[PDB]
RNA sequence: ACAU
DNA sequence: CGATGT
């Protein structure tokens, strides 16, 4: 219904999917840019995607804020809450770094704890979510 | 179908 | 138009 104003906001953009893949986060309520991952030679959307909320749940815990993530992936949102991404992406020479980031990212969160509600962001009623890259 |  | 996902 209403914007949780005070949240951070993540997103993915590649370049082709599979492709080259980044992501970044971002204050909703001002845009300040507050995290950006260098980009991945070979990846997937929902890769990015995942990567995205899991390095926006590192980033709050690290920095003691209980502030909730908007994501705008049903995908990642469930992988999150399983720790498991579901990647269809073959695992080859070429897809190794995703592949590993993605790993990691799942260890992470069996190590860890966090309370951060992970919400979806609404696109049909609020417009594009304020991490997006606008490609 | 929905979410990208 | 193509692909990634539940
Ligand atoms: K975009
Ligand atoms: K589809
Ligand atoms: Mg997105
Ligand atoms: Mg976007």
């Amino acid at each position: 219904e209403e914007i949780i104003w005070e949240s951070l906001s993540v997103d993915v953009g590649s370049q082709g999917n599979p492709g080259i893949v980044e992501y970044k986060g971002v204050d909703t309520k001002t845009g300040e840019v507050l995290f950006e991952r260098e980009p991945i030679p070979i990846g997937t959307n929902n890769m990015g995607e995942f990567l995205a909320i899991v390095h926006g749940l590192r980033y709050l815990k690290e920095r003691n804020s209980r502030k909730p993530i908007y994501s705008d992936s049903q995908t990642a949102i469930k992988w999150v809450k399983d720790k498991k991404a579901k990647s269809t992406l073959v695992r080859n020479e070429e897809t190794a770094l995703i592949w590993k980031l993605v790993d990691e990212a799942e260890e992470w969160l069996n190590t860890h704890t966090y309370e951060t509600p992970i919400l979806k962001w609404q696109t049909d009623k609020w417009g594009e979510i304020k991490a997006d890259y606008g490609r």
